[PDB]
């Protein structure tokens, strides 16, 4: 996240992590259940293998800590492709459940799709940095409107599916970027989208573009029905 | 299929060919309806790129012919495995929907569990000899019954489990062999397997193992529900 704060402590109860052989994260993840994990399916090909992390250690305000979840079956969306990264969606089974409490709890999908000027809350611990690398000690929280699909079209010609939408701003300096890919956007208590790609990071007129969750809704519920 | 014979016309509406680019068949498959066709998951990796043949060129009954369709999705059981060829099973999606007839139509997924004793029709294009290749030049039909799980589990010790049956004949000289996996195995009208795997082709002891269509009926409802 470029240009984002410390997430307030329980601000981002179903922020995930992926995190890699050598114990590093390098995508993000958004819990859904006990066992189901979203992402983005271009993160599946990012390493070989990797487990999840969720929850904190700020026992300040609750117990439970971090904790860490192998990986049982991973569900990538079998239209994804590269070539356009549309479809760029995947759903992780955690070989045991999550213990929930008030600071690690699932987010709600959404009933509705995005309407623009919406605000939205995106995290990740990803780059913080527009050119260069420079990661986080902490989670990052960003607040952004949703854009229309006009400006975002105009943003990427021809690059913009029905699947995607933009959430950002036009003039940069705040947007995610490298490792907050398959984290939440969360808009007014809805799961919206998931970080998918940009031109960049924080570019003038290339805003961060996300899977629309909303159109997904069908997918993800008789996919985990379908492996339950 | 070994020790069969020439399937009569119309007897198998609902049978798919997998071709690889040498236009050569290499597994079997079931239609289930137009767009939809049931396969086993390890014939996926038998071959780069495939299509699907269904039809006849019977045109004397009925006029149509055979029709070869492209796959646009390749949907594999994610919790397949060769260490134990559990969970071999696949469902494939057409670019284009099928022109069904009277002997052209989709198999009837099961509502019951298969029962021991029951007679199945088993078919393919699959290998005919016990050891050496010999492939046909029309489709093969094979009548076997269903097998107790005690001598199923007695005949692959270990190796069978909950989503595994046993059909063929404990005496050998009949059963299913290689470039069958995917085919169906209909019993009174329903689909109750999709021919896996075995230890060689209609040895004695050694029958062909198939994949319990009814432990996925609700995978493979739910799958094609999410990408439909
Ligand atoms: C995998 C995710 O961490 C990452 C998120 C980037 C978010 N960026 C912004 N600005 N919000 N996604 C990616 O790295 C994706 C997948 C791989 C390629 N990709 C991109 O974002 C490319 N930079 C997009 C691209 C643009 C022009 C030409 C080729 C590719
Ligand atoms: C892919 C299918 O055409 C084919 C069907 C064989 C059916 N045989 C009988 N007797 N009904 N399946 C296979 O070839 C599968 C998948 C790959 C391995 N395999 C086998 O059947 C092996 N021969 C099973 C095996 C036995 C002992 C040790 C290793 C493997």
């Amino acid at each position: 996240i470029v240009g984002g704060y410390n997430c307030k402590d329980g601000e981002v109860p179903w922020q995930a992590l992926l995190i890699n052989e050598e114990n590093e994260g390098f995508c993000g993840g958004t819990i859904l259940s006990e066992f189901y994990i979203l992402t983005a399916a271009h993160c599946l090909y990012q390493a070989k293998r990797f487990k999840v992390r969720v929850g904190d250690r700020n026992t300040e305000q609750e117990e439970g800590g971090e904790a860490v979840h192998e990986v049982e079956v991973v569900i990538k969306h079998n239209r994804f492709t590269k070539e356009t990264y549309d479809f760029d969606i995947a759903v992780l089974r955690l070989k045991t459940p999550i213990t929930f409490r008030m600071n690690v709890a699932p987010a709600s999908l959404p009933t509705a799709p995005p309407a623009t000027g919406t605000k939205c809350l995106i995290s990740g611990w990803g780059n913080t940095a527009s050119s260069g690398a420079d990661y986080p000690d902490e989670l990052q929280c960003l607040d952004a409107p949703v854009l229309s699909q006009a400006k975002c079209e105009a943003s990427y010609p021809g690059k913009i599916t029905s699947n995607m939408f933009c959430v950002g701003f036009l003039e940069g300096g705040k947007d995610s970027c490298q490792g907050d890919s398959g984290g939440p956007v969360v808009c007014n208590g809805q799961l919206q989208g998931v970080v998918s790609w940009g031109d960049g990071c924080a570019q003038k007129n290339k805003p961060g573009v996300y899977t629309k969750v909303y159109n997904y809704v069908k997918w993800i519920k008789n996919t985990i029905a379908a492996n339950s």
